Order: structure tokens, then C-alpha cells, then sequence
């Protein structure tokens, strides 16, 4: 019932391994690639791109900053799948729980990243994450174009 499902997929003309590795291993480079959306990727525990790791985002949604905080909560290396999760920020406000995950498509031709939200909301007329997703859609762009 308060429970919700976000899926985007768009296409990347940049090299999906490359793109993949950036948000596993790279965070860090994000803020740079995309400094109107990330201004700061803190390393709070652990190591970069593994399992178990935390880290803290600051970002600014519609020109309003944000904060949050995330554990990668799985990895999968075969379908190139990184999955984060929300436990302190702005969005806790709105939802209750919140997982994001990335999924890069390599082996093909064409590649492409898929966005996942899944969501449990503290109220029934919380809105859903749009501006969430557009925001993630603006970040892959950026990281694309970046070259
Ligand atoms: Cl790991």
C-alpha cells in the first residue's frame, strides 16, 4: 500500500563499464562530473566500493541542499548492479525506508543504466520520488557527457 516501485532506463553513449566503476569504486569523481547536483561524497566507513560501505552525499534537489547518508547494501559484478541504501537524510523525512539501485548494461552494442527505487512511504500522501529520479537521469548525463 505505502510501498512503491521506480524504474528508469536510459541509454549512454559513454562506456558502461567505465560508468559502472564510477559508482562502485568512484564515487568520489561525482562531484566533480556533476557539481550542480553533488557538491561533496564523504567516505564515513569502510572502503570504496565494497559492501558494507557508508557514505555521506551532500546534494541539492530543485536548489534546496540535501544530505544523505548510505550503506551499500549488495553487489553484483555479473549484471554490473550496485545497491545503496538510504538510513539518514532529507529523504527519511518523507519515507521510511528507500533503496536505490544502479544496474549498467556492458555486454551490448548499445549500453545503458537502469535506475530502481524501491520505496516504503511513513504516509499515504507522500508524493512519489519523481524529482529523485530526473535528478539521478541529469547525474547520468553529466557523468556521460563528462568524456
Ligand atoms: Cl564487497
Amino acid at each position: 500500500d505505502l510501498s512503491g516501485k521506480m524504474v528508469k532506463q536510459v541509454e549512454i553513449l559513454s562506456d558502461g563499464i567505465v560508468f559502472y566503476e564510477i559508482f562502485r569504486y568512484r564515487l568520489y569523481l561525482i562531484s566533480e562530473m556533476s557539481p550542480v547536483n553533488i557538491q561533496g561524497v564523504d567516505l564515513l566507513e569502510g572502503n570504496w566500493g565494497t559492501v558494507g560501505s557508508v557514505i555521506f552525499f551532500k546534494y541539492t534537489i530543485d536548489g534546496k541542499e540535501k544530505t544523505a547518508k548510505d550503506i551499500v547494501e549488495a553487489i553484483d559484478e555479473e549484471t554490473k548492479s550496485v545497491t545503496f541504501k538510504i538510513v539518514e537524510g532529507d529523504l527519511m523525512e518523507l519515507y521510511k525506508t528507500f533503496i536505490i539501485i544502479v544496474q549498467v548494461d556492458t555486454k551490448g552494442e548499445h549500453n545503458s543504466v537502469t535506475w530502481t527505487f524501491h520505496y516504503e512511504k511513513l504516509k499515504e500522501d507522500v508524493e512519489e520520488p519523481n524529482t529523485l529520479m530526473n535528478f539521478c537521469i541529469e547525474i547520468t548525463k553529466d557523468i556521460e557527457t563528462y568524456h
